[PDB]
């Protein structure tokens, strides 16, 4: 759980603490997924599921106290296009940029990445 | 539960503390889920499930005391396109670019970037 | 319940101590929902339900006291595009941007553009 | 209840303690909204109604005690455009942006974004 | 209860402890408005109503003791638009920007915002 | 009553202990107002109202016992326009800015933001 | 009763516990209000009153024992201009940047802000 | 009575026990008035009158013992502008200031006015 | 757990504590991934195991207590090429220069390569 | 664990504390592989095993307590070519200096590499 | 472990902390090895594997306690040529320079280095 | 451990603190390896091994506590020669030179000479 400035992710934990008076077990599983939020986003079920054995014993051999454990655990978190249309300057270039490139005019699209670059012209 | 600044984001938490005298447990379930809120927002029921077992004891095997724990947990969260018509320069900006490309106006595309990049004009 | 700074957000919490003398149960469910102030708000009516389960029990076996648990939790929060009118200064310098769009005034979006990002002029 | 700086919120509780002297209930409800103040207001009849079930016993099976418990709640708060005339700077100077926009002089526009950006002139 | 520099708020709360001697029933609503001052006002009658439920009951079924709770409760804080006519900088600077504003000379409107944002003038 | 740095406020509390020996009942009301004191000040008769009702019982249906409560209460706080003429700083500014404004000399209201907002001058 | 630095301030209570040996009532009534010190001042007769109602029983219906309570409860507290003449250096700076206001002498107020905001002059 | 610190105030109280064997009645009354301590004393005759009613009973009806109760209370506490003449650096300055100012020698003020601010001067 | 700034990362910790009052053991696993995001993602199931051994002792032998520990873990991590298709200049422009490759047009290829490299033109 | 801006890492840690009350035993392993990311990835199980030594004792020769130790470490972690067809300039500029290489048209390949190095061309 | 920019890798350590309650032994071992990263990169088993002495006593003689320590350790890190695909304009432009140079056209080997180390051409 | 930038070398570090209650011993051992990287590289098992001696004393002569010192210590780090075929320009650059000195071309060594070190031909 590091991520704070990040746009796309998946945080969860599931945390036990299970007593009888004479024995106890403590058991948490953390886990965190992170996208490229400019091309996934988390669109779905997010799903959690863990195991826990009974075959661990704590004091003398086959006569100690059980206390269970996780061993195995697992995540969902489906992952789905970015597919939003909100409009932003470096978007619309690049959509500029590909219009131009579609019909060979290659000096527009030479044109605007030296006006992105350096903010030059051709003339100066 | 780390993203103080994020602007679209779910969070959610279930906690229980059972007990009859003789034994306990504790049960916690937390999640998060984030997305980048220029594309996509929350917007329908939330909805959290957990799935409490009875299939595990603390103690002498088969005859320990039942203490339930949380193996499945589930969120819903509903994620819908941003569809907002509040206005940014930003937004402005790009909107004015493509409306020049779909005219093949290239050359407006690039004095819009120029302007926009450094703040230079074509004679500069 | 981290977000001090949001400016549409909902948060809600639903506890409860039920006991019997002999035994015990603690429930509580907590949620949170934010969205991007500029494009959408909180209007409507804001619900919660939970549901509570007989089916779990601590102690031996079917013959344990029953403690009501928490399995599903859920969350109403309706969602409404923004639609206030009082006047910010990019508001509107947006606005002057798209009007002079609309007429292919595309010099005009140069200048304001050039005048916001590093206050210059077409002569200097 | 975090949002100490926030201009537009409402924030209600409800809480209760029942007991017959052999079982007792604890309940609490605790809700939240947040409005971008410069676009909407709290204004009209804050309400809130909660629902207590009668089907939930701790003990032993149906003849277990009975403690309610909160499985619904929801709230009212009305939300209304703000509508207030005491000036800003900020919104005196943007009605002027507006003004000149709305006359197609956008060099005023410009000069007017000039001066609020970096505080400059045509001929600086 | 949280808002201590606010400037235009309402808070009230109703409590109650009511018993017979067998049986008790605590009942609390706290509740709480925020305006932004600058554009709103509390004037006028504050009212606050509960509503007590005589339909649960702890023990045993419709023979349990009867423990009244709180389902519904309300508020009324009326909202008034700000008029007061005392004299601040910003009200006093934004009123010159408007007067300036009206006549089209957005030269002044300039000079003042550029005077306020930076402490320039023109030939700066 | 979280107010303590208020300038204008009002605080009011009522609170009562019934009892004939075998029932009792508790009951207060807490309210406060807070008006931004530069515009409004509190002048007149301040007025607390509550009431209590007599159909509610503590026990045995309807023969339990009557415990009175509190489902009404409501408050009076006259709200009327500062109108002190003690000098500040601020006001004074805030006035000359206004005669210099009443007389379309805007190079002189320039001129006082100037000297307000960063201590310069017209040479500096 | 909560502020204690609060110049102009008025805070009153009134109590009573009455018996006859079988039944009591206990009831209180605190209130306070406070003004903006520089523009306000308490000067009259402060004056409380309460009503105290003979129509609430704990009881047996009609035959319960008669506790009196207060219903309503008032406040006078007069409200008048502050008019002191002891000298402050903010009321002497606003009063002469007012007396040169009043000749169009807007240099000389742009000189006496100056030096008050920043400590500054004219050739610095 | 929570103004320790206060410089001008007055404070006051009238406690009764009054029995006859039978019944019993307390009550009490405490007030405080507290004024800005430069502007304004108290000098004069402080004065207390309570007003005790003789027609609430406790106990049957009509045929209940009498129990006295306050229902009105007053105070008189004489407001007179304060007229002491030991100086301070703040009155001398502020005197100095006026007597600059009625001159209309407004470069006196602006360098008094400096060296309080920010203790600098002219060619500084 | 380093990297904050990641984009493409998972992470994830499985920890315990076993007593049974005599001995104890506490086991920790933390593992993290890091992918170049621009190439590749996270989608699919994260699933983590662990081997706990029962074939170590504390104390005097093999009579010592049985303290078991952690001697295996495993992490499943699916790794997927990236697809997303929303529009970055350097993509679009990457995406110009392969159209002209194909067509052997590398004078266009050197002319867009310089527009990026030093924002110059042939004539330049 | 130092690398926090490296792009294809793995990371993980084993760590326990086993007691029996009167001896105690803490171990830890970590461990960090990193690639050159533009050339490899990981992709496969991460997989971490560990080997602890009964034969180490703390005490008086062979009658010491036996206190279990790491003696052997191990780590998978699969190493995989990159594969990603994500568009970056560089890429495609060095495909088409590829392109132009299989042709023999050393001269193109003269022409990108000027214009990528210091953009110039042919006749500057 | 200094090396943060290091991109290709492998770091590595064993901690212990062994105690019988009258003696100690703390014992650490940390390695690192880097690879110019271009050529070779780390791809198989990493294993580290250390030696506990059991001959050395802090204490009288031969009667000391025995405090295990570290005399051995060791570690592998598989060494493999480095042969991913990934295309850069220096790798491209080598691969050309070897192209033309398998051919003896050595004047276009001189045309591609002038137009790499200068930007020149053979007319410049 | 300071050559941060360095592409070939080992570091290895061996610590301990072994204590008997009474008297207390510190060691450790640092060591560093660094190659020129285009030329070897560090390929097989890193080996250290450290010796203790029983020899020193601290105290009264003989008498004294037994202190165990570190008084050798050793590295192994396997050097190979550098075989990675990945092109740099350099390399091939240097290439071309040796396969045109290799068929007595010194007029082509001359020429890819001059146009490395100034970018010059043979008529510039």
């Amino acid at each position: 759980f590091i991520g704070t400035a990040s746009q796309s992710r998946v945080s969860a934990a599931v945390t036990s603490i299970l007593t009888d008076g004479n024995a106890a077990a403590t058991n948490s599983f953390a886990v965190e997924q992170v996208l490229p939020s400019s091309d996934y986003v988390f669109s779905g079920v997010v799903a959690v599921q863990v195991s826990y054995a009974t075959t661990i014993s704590v004091g003398v051999g086959t006569a100690g106290a059980l206390t269970p454990v996780i061993t195995a655990a697992e995540l969902t978190a489906p992952v789905v296009v970015n597919a939003g249309t909100q409009l932003t300057v470096e978007r619309a270039t690049a959509d500029a940029i590909s219009k131009a490139a579609t019909g060979s005019r290659f000096g527009d699209v030479s044109g605007i990445v030296r006006a992105w670059s350096a903010g030059t012209s051709v003339l100066d």
